[PDB]
């Protein structure tokens, strides 16, 4: 029956909340018990905070109004404002005071997952303030979970009078009944009420979760962790670089603050860090999600020398000198692993830090021929099936729903095995038609691969493979450095390929290396503990990259 | 016959040199003369400091060798180095002193103007200092001048072995008598000489550069004042945000820092910002330059309705919404400066400082009927012959080429006045068929807006005029709002229609404005005086925006 959910910001999506501070300030300051909030109050309808939340007037213009309305309110009780009294100051400290509510948010996210419209609203303020940013932040956080996001400054109107809630009925094309709105002001819900909303009077979160889950029918309070964000590809801001006329690189770009570049692996895609995306956004970063050279919306020439490493690094240094970059922190998972080790070791001025999942930094053996090096280890076997160009692409093309759903599994969930591949012939022998849905990916995120590959297919993304002569010769002329830039190596416990003993030396040649380590985590790192993932990326960001 | 040109870096492109520094830190700190050079050049071929030019070792890696040779050297000449010596410390100020020399970069500029390939040839290291950025900017700026950068970290060779000539003889598809190489170090000239290439032993600049006008035969010193550096269409990112299922905007963006959004006049194009993106990318921005909705790669619906100014500036907050911005300096000219004064006005918390070219901030007057207003001056009324659908478009449609050339003129080339053109009955009637190419101009850049303007034409564009009952409704709502957020208007002498005397009042509702006025300058305020625009803007941006 209920198709709708609002949520009120202050107080319910927010705490704490503001008036909050108006009962605390009295009290710290010793004023007469409400004072400060008949100062907000003062002339009701007509006075000057109704319209400052329709919009009439700006925060900064309310402030010295005010003002007024604590003279007059304490000459009226007889007490006097003390020496250096600051409403700027007090708003100023409760607005930045004010987070997220998480399990609100985790509440309404879930209704909307459950197939609400969802919205906030809100009575608040048009705010140029020096520090206006603080909020605007936490809006933005906030209104990406929402169907809508009903402001009083917007939209001239206020709760609890009676024609915001038309507009809120009339922007969520639904009736009264198909309603619940919490908010935390009794007044406010008696007029949702009388138009037969269910309402719910918001004190303390888990009553509240309570009352909603008891009038959903759905489970919101004590539910499992739920995933990070994810981003959906037609909302991306998608850019495109003419890296040398043959040849554009594509990418997707959120957030702001220094500039972080995603280097995906092979057979993947920028999608392959649609959890991290947001995430460090989020956390204070200009994120650029590569779609690498060969795949999705970035060229793929056929050629196989097109893909040895120093051209993909020449080709990245490019990139970041059209955009206009001088540094980036380069961060990769597989193939981008390899990639931005390279880049760390052959441009390290344009590196702000370097960090690399499942993948080791491990120097060329300049009395080894590279051939030998890969035979030397049976898990390896599927790299020398990929050799002769024509074979892979046939298999890998052969079915793309099948081969993405074969390689995209858990640790537990395998269905090939790296295994003397060459002999049985391919990668998919004895596996099978249509595999078992993993528990890491949901149909549509394995046909957005799908629909991507149907661009190239793989002989561009087969032809990282394919250079191991050229790259080793390339290689060996870094034998000499190090790489004394920040740096970070997050191994992955149950990576059977890429596994965390093959990192074990590399201190040797990054002697200030930083480590993370994730447990129960198979090869496709970024989607299988993306939680972790994040964490880890985040907190070695802010200490090293920052 | 010279075809080619070629610049060190060190003490040719830039200034001091570094071999300078290590002349004073000894006669600073009193060390026997050369003691530091003999350091330095230890070993000479198999020696610490060879191996990093070649890119054997990193800067970090060698500093504690040099620090080695600077012992030896000093037991040797039976000297002791100074308690806190430090050869980091030396190098870091020594790097960050450095900077380019202008009439050196301006003198290359011109010779690629007049078809020369040009390069620069520098021994140079990897650096992987703390500090690097500084360089790595440095370098950035410089490299886009040039055909090509050649680095004898990144080639394993060095200046004066003489293979790194081989190899830049072949880098430029030409014979050593078809190039000249400027380089501080008689050695360096040395083989170049040998296989009969020009040099000059680069003292002083002036000098350098009179040897230079005379062997290739054109003027380099005290040549006019250089139009500062524009943006070639196909090496710029462009990204794409649907802010809405119709409607997509396009943008070209450059830079790392505060966001800057740059949003151009009728009937105009991301690209009328070419001369300051990079300007201001270079001044640490991180600069986006739209295409306004209905103009160029953004699309371009057909209905009115879609450019009211309220329906433009949603989506231009949809727009920061999905790129993940919280804020963004806008920077405006003509219907463009309309825009971000509204910006300010309805989401200041999304403005982090607002500018207007030419476009004054004049409050809609709630007792006069709009179209009234517009009727009392007849400057604008070219404005009311735009009102009827489909009549201007078929006139600016009729010839691209024309319509510009017509149009982007400076203020003594008028060839169209902006008066009785409703009763004339065209913007053209008495104008030519093929106008005169505007000093303002080349052939090329009108034909870019000749091939933008034929994807959509004018109906989007011209949509933007055709709202005032509907504008002027929305502007109403904030007559008691004044803006407070940091503000710039910067008047252009000679606009005859956006005249400067129109901004008179606006203090009155921007108490806090900031003002810059631009003299001997026509409405095309960007391309017609782009020097004086991009040093007021960065002035103001960096005062007041940062
Ligand atoms: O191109 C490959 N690896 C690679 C990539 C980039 C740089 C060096 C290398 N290595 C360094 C170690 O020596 C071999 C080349 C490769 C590995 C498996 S299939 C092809
Ligand atoms: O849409 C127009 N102007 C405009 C644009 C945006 C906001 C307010 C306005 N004004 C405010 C002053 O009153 C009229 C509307 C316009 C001007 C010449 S042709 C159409
Ligand atoms: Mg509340
Ligand atoms: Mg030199």
């Amino acid at each position: 029956t209920l198709r709708a959910a609002v949520f009120d910001l202050d107080g319910v999506l927010a705490l704490p909340a503001v008036f909050g501070v108006l009962g605390r300030t009295e009290e710290a300051l010793a004023l007469p018990r409400g004072l400060l909030n008949d100062a907000f109050q003062k002339g009701g309808p007509e006075g000057a905070t109704t319209r400052l939340m329709k919009g009439e007037i700006t925060l900064s213009q309310w402030i010295p109004l005010m003002e007024e309305n604590c003279r007059k309110c304490s000459e009226t009780a007889k007490v006097c404002l003390p020496k250096n009294f600051s409403i700027k100051e007090i708003f100023d400290k409760a607005i930045s005071a004010r987070k997220i509510n998480r399990p609100m948010l985790q509440a309404a996210l879930m209704l909307r997952k459950k197939g609400f419209t969802t919205a906030i609203l809100t009575n608040t303020w048009l705010d140029d303030r020096a520090e206006r940013d603080g909020l605007a932040q936490l809006m933005c956080e906030l209104k990406m979970h929402f169907d809508f996001l009903i402001e009083s400054c917007q939209v001239g109107m206020v709760k609890p009078e009676p024609q915001i809630y038309k507009f809120l009925l009339d922007t969520l094309k639904a009736s009264p009944s198909e309603v619940v709105f919490l908010d935390d002001i009794g007044a406010n819900l008696k007029p949702a009420r009388d138009l037969g909303m269910v309402t719910i009077l918001v004190q303390d979160t888990d009553t509240a979760l309570k009352e909603l889950e008891k009038v959903t029918g759905i489970q919101l309070l004590n539910t499992p962790a739920p995933l990070p964000t994810s981003c959906n590809p037609s909302d991306m801001s998608h850019g495109y670089v003419t890296v040398k006329p043959r040849v554009r690189l594509h990418f997707v770009e959120l957030g702001s603050g220094p500039a972080v570049c995603l280097c995906h692996g092979f057979p993947e895609s920028w999608y392959s860090w649609r959890y991290q995306i947001p995430a460090l956004a989020q956390a204070g970063y200009r994120v650029l999600a590569m779609d690498m050279k060969g795949y999705g919306e970035s060229s793929a020439p056929p050629e196989i020398e097109e893909y040895c490493m120093e051209v993909l690094c020449k080709e990245m240094v490019t990139f970041l000198d059209k955009l206009g970059l001088s540094q980036a922190v380069f961060i990769g998972h597989d193939w981008g692993g390899m990639l931005v080790w390279y880049m760390a070791l052959f441009y390290p001025e344009r590196v702000r830090a370097v960090a690399s999942l499942n993948t080791p930094f491990i120097p060329a053996n300049p009395n080894m021929s590279p051939l030998e090096s890969i035979k030397a280890n049976p898990v390896f076997d599927y790299q020398l099936y990929f050799q002769e160009p024509g074979v892979a692409e046939a298999e890998l093309e052969q079915n793309l729903s099948r081969t993405f759903k074969s390689l995209f599994r858990a640790s537990d969930e395998s269905v090939l095995s790296m295994h003397k591949v060459c002999e049985a012939g391919g990668l998919f022998v004895n596996s099978p038609e249509e595999p078992s849905l993993s528990r890491m990916v949901t149909e549509e995120e394995i046909q957005f691969y799908v629909q991507q590959f149907k661009k190239s297919g793989f002989r561009g993304p087969l032809n990282w493979y394919r250079n191991m002569e050229r790259n080793w010769k390339w290689a060996c002329k870094s034998l000499g450095r190090k790489i004394l830039i920040p740096a970070l190596m997050v191994t992955a416990e149950k990576d059977f390929v890429l596994v965390p003993q093959m990192s074990q030396h590399m201190e040797d040649w990054i002697p200030h290396l930083k480590r993370g380590h994730i447990e129960d985590c198979g090869h496709w790192t970024q989607m299988d503990k993306p939680t972790e993932v994040n964490q880890i990326l985040i907190k070695w960001l802010d200490s090293d990259a920052r």
